Parts: C-alpha cells; structure tokens; sequence
C-alpha cells in the first residue's frame, strides 16, 4: 500500500523512480527538463506523479533531489543548472497541485542516503557520504535520515578550510593556497576532489595533466606521479582525520571520478591511524555501488 | 507500570542519581560517594540506586549513565581516568548482568548537550551542537532529540580538529602560536577556544599570565590589552565556528563551561560569523546552556527516551 517516488532534476532531464515496501524499484521514467517555463516544469512533475499514481493505485511520496539547494526560509530554489526553476517556491507549489507534502535535498546528500539504505548499510547509525568530482560534496546521514542543517547546506565539508596539519605536510607558509568558488580561500574543495588532485600535481609538478593521466604514470612508476600520489593520500587522510574527529561516522563512502582510484582504499586505513585519537577506530570506507541510480533512491528515500 | 526514566552523573567523588517520569517531572534525586578503588562497591552503588527507586515507583527504570570519558566500542572496558574504580572494567555488561535490562552510557559532553537539547525551547530543534568552552573544549551531537556517539564513542571531539588555515592567517600563520595539546598532536582547538586557551593566547601576545576573569575584568575597565585580546579570541572563535558550521550546519547551538559565561560571545558571533559563512549560509540559535554543571543527570536519563 506504499510506494516512494524519487525524482533527480538535472539541467536536461527528469529521470524518475518508484520504490515499493522493500525498496525495489518497480518504474523508472526519463522526460526532458524544461528550458525556460515554470509552469511546464511543474508539469512534468505533477503528470509523472498522478501517472505513477494511477499505474500502482497509491499516492506516492514524493522526494526530489537538486544541483543546488532550497531556501530554508523562502523555500525558493537555489539552482542555477536549472533556469526553469530558478528562484520558484517548487515545494510549496507541489503540495498544493499534489495536495501531499513533498521533499527536496541537495543531490549530495540524496547520494548518500542512497547508499546509506544499500543492504549492507542499513542498521548503520552514522553514513558519511562524500564524492569527490570537481568539487567535494558531503551528505550526513544519521539513523537513515539525512540531516539537512539549519539552512540546507549541513554536508558542505568542501568548504572548510585546510587544517594546519595539512598546510604542514605542504610547506607552511610556502603551502599552494588555492582560491575557492565560494570566494573563501584554502577550502579543501579545492585539493581534495579530482580537480584538487589536479591542480596539487600542477603545482608541485609544472605540468598540467588530468587525474586519469597522472594515475596511469603512478602505475607505470613514474616517480613525479609517484610522489604527487604520496603527497596527495597524506593531504587526503590528515584532512579526513580532522572530519571524522568531529563526525566519528560509522561508514564512509565515496563518489565521484576520484572514488574510482582503488588505492584511496587501501592507502586511507594505513595513514589515517597516524591523525585520529590515540582511542579512535576506523570508519568503514567503501566506493559507492548505487552509481547513476542514487539521485532517484536517494529523493525517493527521504520520506521513508 | 509507568514509564521511568533513570540517569547517573559518575564523578571522581561522588554518583548523582535522578529519576524523571514520563512527563519529565523529577521524582528522585540522590546523591552517594563514588569508591575509591573498589568496582564491587562502584556496581553496588548504582544496582542499590536502581532497585530502590524501582521499588519505591512500582517500575523497571530505564538506565543511562554519564562518564568523563568514554567506554571502548568494541571491548565495553571503561576509559575514564578520573575513575580509578571503573577504569578498565566492562560497566555495561556488568551492570546489564546485575539489572536484567539494557543500560547506556554516554561522555558527559553528549549528556549535556542531550540535556539542553531536551530543554522545552529546544525539543523539537532537528540538531543541537553542544560546546563545552572549559579547561578543555568539549562537544556533543544532538539529532532529532538522540545523540549522535559514533563509530567509536567520540563523535564531537571538536577540540581536537586542528587550526583552520584561515584561523591561522589571523594568528600570523608562520608566526601563530601552535600550543602543544594533551591528545599529542598539536594545533588542536582545544588549546585555544577554552578557557584556559583564552589565557594562553592573552599571555602569548601580551606576556602576561592572567587569568580568564581577569582579562575580562580588564575588558570591562577598557584596558588596551584586555580589549585587543577579546577582538582577537572572538574573530578567532568565529573564524573556527563558522569552519564546523560549514560542516554541521546545526539548528542551535549551546554553550557552557567557564567561558560560556562571557557574555559579549553571544553579541559578537552573530556579528562576526557570517563573512566566514558560506554565502547563503544563516545563523543557527548561538545560546548559554540553561541546566549548567547540573544537566549531567538529565542527560544521562535522555539517553533513553
Ligand atoms: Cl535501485
Ligand atoms: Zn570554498
Ligand atoms: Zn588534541
């Protein structure tokens, strides 16, 4: 008698999903995201729903996942991706065309809610989601509910700034302090993601090469690359210390491009040890397994 | 039979004992020695306090327990120095033993945030950060009226994060004072957002050992040094705060300890916080704790509700 919807809005497509009792997904839908109409974009939304509806004779819940976030107080929508959207009050103009409540998360945190309700997680009562593209987004799921902060924006861990320990380990003063998006300056945003590892290899290394490239030298022993990759899983397990001080999460999974380089797993557990408390234990680390599903499970699974 | 909610304050010289019902009406308070040295009599204690007041409410009372410091996840033995009795011992398994039903035990800064967390003004807030600003900096992480303890019983141990870069930058980067800290790392916020961390910045740059009420008693007369340090230390715990807002995000956020009684804190954060914001970053409540050194019991008891 229930059934979950998630919708994940991208700047070109809507891809939606619907999840019974025991989180199988038994539809899964594609339409394209409105350039410029609100009222289309509404639309698109509402039909899949009343569809969806009529097809599993429920009335579903309703989660939507975002690039961006709602405005806690205005509950107008933070999302430059998505123009049709921009600035409109989507929740509350959902409600009254759905006549239910409805929810609507960052993507990173619907990522990590997404992998929290994975089998092997569940029970788990602290998952710690990060994924690590061009930037590094965070989700902070506690008991299997994502905790959304004051403002909508609790999981922003990119945009802290580099610990002291980790300005040490590259050089102090002498340290790349890499300006930041957010306008802030040294938030870890910028060394931590894909891009960072990047941007780190280009500095310490004058060349400018992709993470795919440097990682194809590491494995052929080029010792620049080989170093670069030194530097960069200290960098990673001082500034993950610091995190999981505070956090202590249970599970730590990772996306993005850089969750594929497999050393990051087997590199974490034996630097970390080194910054944590004398008394502290390692979390679980593990690479994300839900991939392009998790914007639909994780949007579907905030009103479990 | 009625629900009861028990709590144990465990101290290096005494056990406190308090008994809440299902309204959160306190119905006992009891207050016994802690042993010196002998874990039978440490158990015995807390059984007799548990079974007494069983009786006395016609019950089976739930059980938590608050501890300077923290029991290992995975072997239940006790890390808590100030407790020569207990330390080393596997407390709830013993006490589960002894009583016939589950018991927890919490650090006494989860059970004070746990305790501010469940004040009338607060129930109902998604998250409360609880900071401790002592000899120490102590933290506790509420979520949807539940303590968050961690994968091994030390989530919120913020005082041992390090100096943020732009914490660093205020203090003079190369220049900045970096204060050895207990846990063995060094740079923790630990040595600088407390108390006795106000003192040692005062005495860095002024070369003064003074006390924290006398520099504020000096603050309050306008004196230049007094008025320089307090411009430094709140753009210093605004800097560092506003680093573990971007990652928290909390709903309130409450303060006790020593330095909690400084009441400027609570003007300057809010006027300092948000240029090291995020820009659609908002404020969270930033309040004094309410139950003082006296929500150890009441926390303890939240444990289970
Ligand atoms: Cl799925
Ligand atoms: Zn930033
Ligand atoms: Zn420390």
């Amino acid at each position: 008698g229930t059934m979950y919807y998630g919708f994940d809005i991208g700047g070109t497509k809507i891809e939606f999903g619907a999840f019974d009792a025991d989180l199988v997904r038994v539809a899964r839908e594609r339409v394209a995201t409105p350039t410029e109409s609100y009222a289309a974009f509404l639309d698109a939304i509402v039909t899949l729903v009343n569809n969806a509806d009529a097809e599993f004779g429920v009335k579903g819940t309703v989660g939507i996942g975002i690039p961006g976030i709602a405005d806690v107080e205005t509950g107008k929508l933070l999302t430059s991706n998505i123009p049709a959207a921009m600035g409109h009050t989507l929740q509350r103009d959902l409600e009254e065309r759905l006549q239910r409540p409805v929810k609507i998360e960052n993507d990173a945190n619907c990522f990590a809610l997404s992998e929290a309700w994975d089998e092997d997680l569940r029970g788990e009562p602290s998952v710690l989601g990060l994924i690590l593209g061009t930037g590094v987004g965070g989700g902070l799921i506690f008991n299997g509910k994502v905790h959304s902060g004051r403002a909508n924006i609790a999981g922003e861990i990119g945009h802290t700034r580099l610990p002291y320990d980790a300005l040490k380990l590259l050089g102090m003063e002498n340290a790349p302090i890499f300006p930041c998006g957010c306008k802030n300056s040294g938030c870890i945003d910028n060394y931590l993601s894909g891009r960072g590892f990047e941007q780190l290899y280009d500095h310490y290394f004058s060349e400018k090469l992709s993470a795919p490239e440097i990682i194809a030298h590491y494995e052929q022993g080029e010792r620049r690359a080989v170093q670069h990759v030194e530097r960069f899983m200290e960098l990673l397990a001082i500034c993950l210390a610091n995190i999981f001080t505070c956090l202590d999460p249970h599970v730590v999974v990772l996306g993005g491009g850089l969750s594929n380089f497999e050393l990051i797993y087997q590199e974490l557990p034996k630097r970390l040890p080194a910054h944590l408390l004398h008394v502290a234990k390692l979390p679980k680390i593990i690479k994300a397994r839900h991939g392009d599903a998790g914007g639909v499970r994780g949007a579907a699974f905030l009103n479990l």
